[PDB]
DNA sequence: GCCTGACTCGC
DNA sequence: GCGAGTCAGGCA
């Protein structure tokens, strides 16, 4: 059953065809500065396996890799591109990425290897990576005969499956979406990840010194009040101290045991002095372990940078994801937490960090897709949307909007932007489910078009089996017809939410592509570093700030044209923090 | 070592 | 709600 291929000990010209399936295998989960364990090429002249030491030292082969006119089909081309970049080799000519094509067709499948993509088209002549490399501590690179057999099979799979995947994409009107958005974005993200973001480790260290000392003062206080020592970080042990020794009221339960969540503890504070200290300890400990120690661990001692990996094929919404480290959840709301952004600094001297973000892009998209007259008018006037929503659902004038009136209208808007349940809204507002439902009806009276959109979208999801975004991204909702309430409700909310959330993802992605083209046209040394959902972060020389202030907002605003304007704020400073 | 749940951050 | 990550406690 062993597939036929040539185990080459040198590169020959028939391997350098102008159309091929290419596999550049990087087995380590984190591909930055990682090894390339083997290469496989499949083309019209046959199947070949090449060793990396041979192939990546061959001037002919490396030229072929870098020749854009030489077309290549791959799975997860960003992985290969970046790993080759740490070796000083460019990858060009990728006209088809099977990971990304599988992702656009159905993100639900969770395709993470060639074998999983292949199964979609009834192709099983390839093994899953987990079956070949193993998993966990047992994860090893197998012997050359096995390795080579596996890579050729993945290449043959890519070679066979290109055509059927492009055909379905074509039928779904997702062919441009792959060739003009997702694949070009791959390249951009590859540069961003390679560039990395410079970190002030000393700053982080002296921060970790401050927390350390504070945690110790707070850890002791907790024991004194507890009258003993326990692991505060153990929900089970804390629950015994709180709810048995101190006899505190049990407000919420967990399948595991007593609930020790901040929202619960917030209400227990009045009963005992130990409660506020525990809250304080957890946030300090959250900050210390997730963002100080976690960050320091992934900083490269050589470059003194952090090189994230963006997962472009994970979410069902279409948003990018970030790992090792996740830079999309760096603390902002609390001042103690915000100061973590001071540690991110420009990669060169006399450079500054530049941040641009969309202002309420999700609500603006909603106005566009729903065509609500009132919501559209509100953004055309560039009103404070939250204050305006408070004016309508409480039937009062701007002078009359109290801070609490605005906080609650904000929560309702938030529930729409993220698709939370009425049960969700009530928990957030610390109010009854019935009142929460009352708020929503009240919002729909003020915003008839959105109500209309919610009704119509759910219906469409039921009729077609999926919902789409502005740029033709697609999400299937099988549980829409489910006869179980909670399951059906989630599916309805995802039907409502994805077109809003997904379309915003679409717009930022097209802006990244447009911005990259303009940066190049303008001959600016400025470069994309990060993407955090609503915002793009850049670094550039201070001499470019004035040009970028004008330039970067313009590109983001003109990415797509909607029925309402798009608004972008920008800032810049000596640190990411300072770009506020 | 391997899972899992419980908890918390930004969006 | 999502997604990422840390920690504990129960497991083979
Ligand atoms: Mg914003």
């Amino acid at each position: 059953a062993k597939m036929a291929f040539t185990l080459a000990d040198r590169v020959t010209e028939e391997m350098l065809a102008d159309k091929a399936a290419l596999v550049v295998e990087v087995v380590e989960e984190n591909y930055h500065d990682a090894p390339i364990v083997g290469i496989a090429v499949v083309n019209e002249h046959g199947r070949f396996f090449l060793r990396p030491e041979t192939a990546l030292a061959d001037p002919q082969f490396v030229a072929w890799l870098g020749d854009e006119t030489k077309k290549k089909s791959m799975f997860d081309s960003k992985r290969a591109a970046v790993a080759l970049k740490w070796k000083g080799i460019e990858l060009c000519g990728v006209s088809f990425d099977l990971l990304l094509a599988a992702y656009l067709l159905d993100p639900a499948q969770g395709v993470d290897d060639v074998a999983a993509a292949a199964k979609m088209k009834q192709y099983e002549a390839v093994r899953p990576d987990e079956a070949v490399y193993g998993k966990g501590a047992k994860r090893a690179v197998p012997d050359e005969p096995v390795l080579a057999e596996h890579l050729v099979r993945k290449a043959a799979a890519i070679w066979a499956l290109e055509r059927p995947f492009l055909d379905e994409l074509r039928r779904n009107e997702q062919d441009r979406l792959l060739v003009e958005l997702e694949q070009p974005l791959s390249s951009i993200l590859a540069e961003m990840e390679f560039a990395g973001v410079k970190v002030d480790t000393k700053r982080l260290e002296q921060m970790g010194e401050e927390l350390a000392e504070q945690l110790r003062t707070v850890e002791q206080r907790i024991y004194e009040l507890a009258g003993q020592e326990f692991n505060i970080n153990s929900p089970k042990q804390l629950g015994v101290i709180l709810f048995e020794k101190l006899q505190l009221p049990v407000l919420k339960k967990s399948k595991t045991g007593y609930s020790t969540s901040a929202d619960v503890l917030e209400k227990l504070a009045p009963y005992h002095e130990i409660v506020e200290n525990i809250l304080h300890y957890r946030q300090l400990g959250k900050l210390q372990s997730t963002y100080i120690e976690g960050l320091l661990k992934v900083v490269r001692p050589d470059t003194k940078k952090v090189h994230t990996i963006f997962n472009q094929a994970l979410t069902q919404t279409g948003r990018l994801s970030s790992t090792e480290p996740n830079l999309q959840n760096i603390p902002i709301r609390l001042e103690e937490g915000r100061k973590i952004r001071q540690a991110f600094v420009p990669s060169e001297s006399d450079w500054l960090i530049f941040a641009a973000d969309y202002s309420q892009i999700e609500l603006r998209v909603l106005a566009h897709i729903a065509e609500d007259d009132n919501l559209m008018e509100a953004f055309r006037r560039d009103l404070d949307i939250h204050t305006k929503t408070a004016m309508d659902i409480f039937q009062v004038s701007e002078d009359e909007v109290t801070p609490n009136m605005r906080r609650q209208a904000k929560a309702v808007n938030f529930g729409i932007v993220y698709g939370i349940s009425d049960y969700g809204l009530a928990q957030n507002l610390n109010i009854s489910r019935k009142e929460a439902a009352e708020f929503i009806e009240r919002y729909f009276e003020s915003f008839p078009g959105v109500k209309r959109y919610m009704e119509n979208i759910v219906q469409e999801a039921k009729q077609k089996g999926y919902v789409t975004t502005l740029l033709h991204r697609r999400r299937y909702l099988p549980d829409i017809t489910s006869r179980n309430f909670n399951v059906r409700s989630f599916a309805e909310r995802m039907a409502m939410n994805t077109p809003i959330q997904g379309s915003a993802a679409d717009i930022i992605k097209k802006a990244m592509i447009d911005l990259n083209a303009r940066l190049k046209e303008e001959r600016l040394q400025a470069r994309l570093l990060l993407q955090v959902h609503d915002e793009l972060i850049l670094e550039a020389p201070k001499e470019e700030m004035e040009r970028l202030c004008r330039l970067v907002p313009e590109v983001m605003e003109q990415a797509v044209t909607l029925r309402v304007p798009l608004k972008v704020d920008y800032h810049y400073g000596s640190t990411w923090y300072d770009a506020k």
